[PDB]
């Protein structure tokens, strides 16, 4: 009844070839395609729970997804999880008008959430070591459960305000072995609230971005979004057929949440987005956005035009930008530790980071030009602290070879004034 | 009639045989080699035609092509294209004595070309903003023709002399939308005669050069030729066996356009 052929087809086929250096074709194929589960790539027919099942086998088995050619139609709002690597570099993704869904690349388990009544927690705060300057953590100094792990811990003691609402205190570290952290304290703290622990991996993934099509105009929250993850390379991706104009919506196109160790590289937007409201007033997007992120490199990303910001950071360690070329480097939260802006060429926007830390300038280009907005210049510099924050900036400022190009007209015309180099204040004291 | 031995050996083949982890083998490669048109990589024997071949059915696939071995003797002036990634690490080429030829990279229909007649030239010319300093062509603010697209154009007043040459006006940027340009121009012209633009890649192509064997020293103008290309990275490559003296010839390697 077993007839050659049948059994070629069926799984256990790919053994009964063999090679002329040695070994079967079985040993030498070990990743996954869309191809072997028979995705429609046309673009004719919604694909969105085959490319589930998909992700779903890879990760029970373990493998890598590699697929270098077809246009898929996408529609809902699902979660497709990856736990290795992803290529999709050549793969264009065609999102319906009501698409929310997106990308979920993280690093299976690994990370552990501490709270308030837990042992590790109720030994730091027994302890001395929280003071400022601190290297080294006394509760934690003879325990060996938090080793080799990067720590984004909270605390209970109010640092400042934002929109009337207390915002309390914080840092992200590394912890070797007992007790010691990469990074210093900076400010103390009376107690320790919740511990975040995430474990680096012991290999290294990459991540091949495919192209994306914004035809339909999608507003989702995040595309492809980075949660709990270590030592990853991302490579690639792009922006085509995006509208020149996105009323009433937010784009948001990258997310980052509690990463650590990774580098960035070319991802190429041909022009960012142009949102605005009922009343033609421009609205927040961003091309990047990331939370609680530490020990970082972005290079070669291509996002200059006209529109809002491009990036936004909150509460992160030791960001380095290195030959980019984005119309605006900016942090919500304030940073800690350094901040690095090197051989970077940046738009009329400037840098706008509250801080903890240091800024670096290197061999840096701004162009002041702002002629499709009308006046709407929400910092009056070209270096700005935060003004919803207070206009604080806790540390120095070094520049090194900056370039000057552009006029900034159209804010002149509505202030009277042209801009100024650097800026810090706050828009309400209450 | 149709033995299952005779299919195997067809097109019809590893869409055949399956693999445990799900799909076919047929499924899994989707790349191109040398050996696939069984080309003679010993260096007995010149194999110029039989790379022209190989690159041809690659860009009507739209497929990658990678060799990691063998020496190939190559002769005459042959234009190999090439729309795709290449990876030739690990490869030499023995270069002829009268060998004229070169790889040509590119990037299939990139670029658009508008002389001084053209609709879109003439709107430039009719409006401001090509005055020293100037970051936006008040001509294109409402078009979109030229939305995110390198653009390298050129004048019609003179800049200076060289040999005896007049030299023109001209400048390379990028164009983002409604007008604006990445870099500010550094002179006025009153006129601009011919516009190119060049459209950047939905991806990354990657190129991994060979080792060129120099042995019967040949002069060609450039064997590695890059012409309107976006957004690759080119890795390796490397010369031997290059003679100490060039006696009346003037070798260039690797050339971009």
């Amino acid at each position: 009844s077993k007839a050659l052929g049948v059994l070629l087809a069926g799984p256990s086929g790919a053994e009964r070839v063999g090679l002329k250096q040695g070994g079967t074709v079985q040993d030498a194929i070990n990743w996954l395609t869309f191809d072997s589960f028979d995705i429609v790539k046309d673009g004719s027919k919604d694909v969105t729970a085959d490319i589930m099942a998909a992700c779903v086998v890879a990760n029970d088995l373990g493998l890598d997804i590699k697929q270098n050619d077809g246009t898929y139609l996408v529609s809902g709002n699902p979660v497709w999880p990856v736990y290795n690597s992803l290529d999709l570099n050549g793969v264009t993704l065609k999102l319906a008008a009501g698409f929310t869904g997106y990308f979920a690349l993280t690093q299976k388990d690994s990370t552990t959430v501490y709270g308030p009544t837990s042992p590790i927690v109720q030994a730091i705060n027994a302890a001395g070591g929280r003071t400022a300057g601190s290297g080294v953590l006394e509760g934690l100094v003879n325990s060996t459960e938090l080793n080799g792990k990067f720590l984004f811990m909270e605390g209970a003691d109010v640092l400042y305000y934002s929109r009337g609402t207390a915002k309390y205190w914080w840092t992200n570290t590394y912890l070797s072995n007992r007790g010691k952290l990469s990074d210093n304290l900076k400010y103390g703290v009376s107690a320790i609230t919740k511990i975040t622990a995430v474990t680096p991996r012991t290999k290294i993934v990459y991540y091949r971005l495919p192209n994306l099509d914004f035809g339909n105009g999608p507003a989702n929250n995040g595309v492809i979004r980075v949660l709990n993850n270590t030592r990853f390379i991302m490579q690639g991706g792009s922006i085509s057929n995006r509208p020149l104009k996105d009323v009433s919506k937010s784009p948001v196109i990258i997310s980052l949440n509690y990463c650590a160790a990774f580098k960035a590289y070319d991802f190429f937007d041909p022009y960012p987005a142009f949102a605005v409201d009922s009343n033609n007033s421009l609205v927040y997007s961003y091309t990047l956005n990331f939370n609680d992120i530490a020990d970082a490199v972005f290079e070669n990303f291509n996002s200059q035009g006209y529109g809002w910001g491009v990036v936004g950071g909150q509460r992160s360690t030791n960001i380095t930008y290195r030959d980019c070329n984005l119309n605006r480097v900016d942090m919500h939260n304030p940073y800690m530790g350094y901040l690095k802006v090197l051989d970077t060429r940046l738009g009329t926007w400037g840098i706008n980071a509250s801080g903890m830390g240091d800024m670096y300038l290197e061999r840096v280009t701004v162009d002041l030009d702002d002629s499709a907005h009308g006046g709407h210049r929400e910092h009056e510099g070209i270096i700005n602290a935060r003004g919803d924050f207070g206009g604080f900036h806790d540390g120095g400022l070094y520049i090194k070879d900056l370039t000057i190009v552009g006029e900034a007209s159209a804010f002149e015309a509505t202030s009277g004034h042209p801009v100024a180099l650097v800026s810090a204040y706050s828009f309400n004291a209450s």
